[PDB]
């Protein structure tokens, strides 16, 4: 290609774990840095460094993302019991996404990456669906415990001004059990709502906020109340103007509608439902690998693009020994592209935005032309009916095909001006 | 059946609301009692009577279910803001299904009804899938509240044996917000697990418990642990004998893995997940109306077979104005059959069991042959390519067709 595109402001990079960390490197080397001059603020969120720093690098990386307004994040391991044994960890550390999302706040938007030849497990979904997952609070900022004896679990609220304290007896445990408490601010639900309406306007689509307000009257009612209050006060005229609507729905009614519908709408979820229902969407549209994830913070400027799927552990065992693999890198690629795309919007850099979009176009077209990794070929032909270099190809070979197609596609650009 | 089938012990009947209430008494009058002599213990759980009794009749029906060990429940209204204006209720009463499940406890087993002519929205699922929803606790017995000003929200556990009281600060509120707290006992999780393992063995299918124990390490971890403890102590040897397995899984891995698979397993969900994921299975397998729902208590004897779908109001307004409707009653019929089928198995009554099966086989065959309601027609032809008395029948007509086919099927049996 020509001279590299000069990016004025920096971009935070959060490095990942095991096999997603290796393809992360090959993406920077072959696709990003050859075409883009960018100042990269590095943070290693790999599990070894998190252990060494005591999960402090996770906090510092989030604070850096607040400062420079853009981050890109590779996939990381949230450690279980076996991982503490393997990595010799001093503590079973909490989810780094949880720590970051709590600090930044806002709304995780998730939508599928549409490859026209990839078959859908849900034939009904002709148009694409976007989830707006609430990034803060609920189960991901909870306080849970085990009860080993008889006792009285209660909630207590002590006002700051000094008026008398309120109390609620949750349960008198007769013997052993478990208990937990969670929360959410009005502020975070407001910023969550603003994000979902504004995205619903920009997309020219309707919005649906699912809750379970019939059971949790005070808690889930506050979601429905704040959404309806903001809709009718700010975006009522704009939805009517654009031939679209906002509605609430019951969560168990909603998941039936979605599976039955043709699609083509925004779907606002609470924190927990966003996690569960977005992995249904992804898999229904074709594959877990084909999905984006962009945490849009309430301030309007800040984002954290990231790899949707988890780390590929079994494929990492092969790369240690020096053997080939076939791991789909497209999620990691799109995390980079959406990071640069938003970097460009913030600075008015038109070349950077068009580069990002061109790379997204290429990744799709490459798969559409029958060049793909094993997991995507398994969607088409069946998982045990595919040969090496015939139906699918290796991970670095697939990246080399994208590298090649990117240069070709960038060749058709500028030459016609 | 010139003489009816006698039933030694009683059955509890919980009457419902609006349109299902109408088709409930249709089923009682012309489908059940003509062929079965069964002493029913009537409890009206309609919303007007629940207001009359301060939701006490709801409790009374549960205590009756404990005594006689079988219940059948029509669909009821969980009232919202709009219902308190309409019915002029004194208080916005809580869910009667919530109140009953809390008192009885156990595992709500939900599985689809397979009609071969109905298409599935998930082509992958060749074989059927049974969810085992946990009946008790979690969000359904939660204390939740709104926060109007700044303050410190904390939890407190005060041991009864006089040991040290523990406290956890949850959050220090700057502005307003919301907070809640919930619980679950170890005994509830045991009976839940046992019920799931016994059903998984009797089906000869593998079991999968799903949790989010990476995040809620203590709470969801307790489920993972108790299931695994009970498996290895009691059931591992019988699972191995029938070529089946138990496995834990992460919830967001499970929902992907289920949709990808071709079914044929038992899926043990927690209380909240079972509510949501059962509607995905139902809708995906064909339609919300083609779903059974049987609460199976920890003791093994007691059950409560309920109507899965809600009491759809759209159609009830047409009925009140004289016009015909097209609601699917098959759910409500299966509530009866599964009640009677269990009533028969408890008492050793082979005739009652055969009858219950015959009616289920009739409901399926009736749809498979061609006769069906509007919503089941819409699954095949689409919702706006359907003709009244061509592609579908009325609610009244459909029930008379089932009554006819039941009588002819029963009339063929005696030979
Ligand atoms: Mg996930
Ligand atoms: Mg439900």
């Amino acid at each position: 290609a020509e001279k590299r595109i000069k990016v004025e402001k920096p971009v935070v990079e959060m490095d990942g774990d095991e096999m997603t960390r290796i393809i992360w490197q090959f993406i920077k080397e072959k696709l990003i840095l050859p075409h883009v001059d960018v100042q990269l603020k590095y943070f290693d969120l790999g599990l070894p460094n998190r252990d060494q720093t005591n999960d402090q690098v996770t906090i510092d990386s989030a604070l850096a993302t607040q400062k420079y307004s853009v981050a890109v994040k590779c996939a990381t391991i949230t450690p279980d019991e076996a991982r503490v044994e393997e990595f010799k960890l001093k503590k079973m550390w909490k989810s780094p996404n949880g720590t970051i999302r709590n600090i930044l706040g806002g709304t995780v938007f998730r939508e599928p990456i549409i490859c026209k030849n990839i078959p859908r497990l849900v034939p009904g979904w002709t148009k694409p669906i976007t989830i707006g997952r609430h990034a803060h609070g609920d189960q991901y900022k909870a306080t849970d415990f085990v009860v080993d004896r008889a006792g009285t679990f209660k909630l207590v609220f002590t006002p700051k001004d000094g008026s008398s304290a309120k109390e609620w007896e949750v349960y008198n445990f007769p013997a052993g059990g478990v208990g937990m408490g969670m929360y959410n601010t009005d502020e975070s639900i407001s910023g969550f709502a603003h994000s979902c309406f504004q995205y619903s306007i920009q997309k020219k689509w309707p919005l649906y906020l699912s809750t379970k307000n019939t059971i949790l009257k005070a808690y889930d009612g506050r979601f429905k109340d704040i959404f309806q209050e903001i809709f009718d006060k700010h975006y009522k005229t704009d939805f009517d103007k654009n031939k679209i609507w906002y509605e609430h729905r019951l969560i168990d009614d909603m998941v039936a509608q979605v599976l039955k519908s043709s699609g083509g709408f925004v779907w606002a979820c609470k924190n927990y439902d966003g996690d569960v229902q977005s992995d249904i969407l992804a898999q229904g549209f074709g594959s877990l690998g084909l999905m984006t994830s962009v945490l849009v913070c309430p301030d309007g400027k800040t984002i954290e693009a990231e790899a949707a799927h988890g780390t590929v552990t079994r494929h990492y065992r092969e790369h240690q020994k020096g053997r080939p693999t076939s791991t789909n890198p497209i999620a990691s690629i799109f995390a980079w592209t959406r990071g640069l795309e938003h970097r460009g919007k913030l600075d008015g850099n038109q070349d950077l935005i068009r580069f990002a979009q061109t790379l997204e176009k290429v990744c799709v077209q490459t798969v559409e032309s029958g060049a793909m990794t094993k997991d995507l070929a398994g969607c088409i032909h069946g998982l045990s009916n595919v040969k090496l270099n015939e139906h699918f190809l290796n991970t670095t070979d697939f990246l080399d095909t994208i590298k090649s197609n990117l240069d070709r596609a960038l060749g058709k650009q500028l030459e016609h001006h």
